[PDB]
């Protein structure tokens, strides 16, 4: 038949998707096999993809953006609009991004992290504040970082939205999100900068089963939403065996499920692109200071 290879982190949320897939024949539904492909981190993903080894990764606009710009014919859908987190521990005095001044502030995914270049553009707008001047900054993978703010090696850390879950239960608190900055931006509604991103081989050469997925990924995201049973299959998928931890997981995925038209989707990602290459120009400095042309999938 055909066969699709979805390349997925071990602490992402793209397994709980791709296992709603495989559970319920959503591929075979679609005429393709949905290979699911274990990759380490997001550096090794990244490469993967770059090496054509998967037929999609989850990833950034931003990334996707850059492969754009750099050359690659790769394609973006919305995954989520659920993203970020900045995490502080409970009753902290930080009640203010200048209140990370002096602070060990964890960044999850790199100085070119999507959720970064937003709290820094929002710090900026706000404050005429440069984090990277005032805060003791320490970049690094999600897992690692959300392991040392519960240490106390870090007095704050941004991290992806399924780790500020867990830590809720730890006793520490969301003082933002990327939510959070996007809607102080202005932005016009839910905006995904999580999405799958689809190489440019396989959307010219097997395009079907690229809408394949699309529409099969849709569809698990809609019975997730619409079958509450359904959820307690895929915990095991999902480090949760806190209760208040499974609960707020499945919270933030719901109200992160997109439900925009990919037109009005297109719109405000160009125009929180454009806003972002006046607040953080260095950061993009390997993207443009506009989107690639045709970058999402129709
Ligand atoms: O900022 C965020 O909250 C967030 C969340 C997730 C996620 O849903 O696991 C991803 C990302 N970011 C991200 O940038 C990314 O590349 C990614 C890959 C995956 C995955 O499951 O394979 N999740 C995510
Ligand atoms: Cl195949
Ligand atoms: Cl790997
Ligand atoms: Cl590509
Ligand atoms: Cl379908
Ligand atoms: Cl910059």
């Amino acid at each position: 038949g055909e066969t699709f290879r979805l390349g997925v982190l071990p602490f992402g949320t793209a397994s709980w998707e791709a296992a709603v897939i495989k559970a319920r024949g959503f591929d075979t539904a679609n005429g393709f096999t949905l290979d699911i492909v274990k990759l380490a981190g997001n550096d090794a993903a990244r490469i993967a993809f770059l090496g054509g080894q998967v037929d999609a990764i989850v990833g950034d606009l931003i990334f996707a953006a850059r492969l754009g710009n750099e050359g690659r014919g790769v394609r973006f859908s919305p995954y989520s609009t659920t993203e970020g987190a900045l995490m502080v521990p409970a009753g902290s005095p930080i009640t203010d991004l200048k209140g990370l001044a002096g602070k060990r502030l964890g960044v999850a995914g790199g100085a070119l992290d999507k959720n970064w270049i937003l709290l820094r553009a929002q710090a900026r707008e706000t404050a005429g504040l440069e984090l990277e001047n005032v805060a003791q900054i320490a970049y690094g993978a999600p897992p690692l970082l959300a392991q040392k703010l519960e240490t106390g090696e870090l007095d704050a850390a941004l991290l992806w939205w399924q780790f500020a879950a867990r830590l809720e239960a730890k006793g520490f608190k969301r003082l933002i999100s990327a939510d959070d900055v996007m809607r102080a931006f202005g932005a016009k509604g839910a905006v995904s900068l999580i999405g799958y991103l689809y190489e440019g081989h396989t959307v010219a050469d097997r395009g079907e089963v690229v809408r394949g997925f699309a529409r099969a990924s849709a569809a698990a995201k809609d019975a997730l939403a619409n079958e509450p049973a359904l959820w307690e299959t895929v915990r095991p998928l999902m480090a949760a065996e806190d209760d208040a931890t499974f609960a707020t997981l499945k919270r933030d995925f719901l109200a992160g499920i997109p439900r925009r038209p990919i037109a009005a989707e297109r719109a405000d990602g160009e125009r929180i692109y454009a806003a972002l290459d006046r607040l953080a120009g260095a950061q993009l400095l390997g993207v443009g200071k506009s989107l690639p042309p045709d970058l999402y999938l129709d």
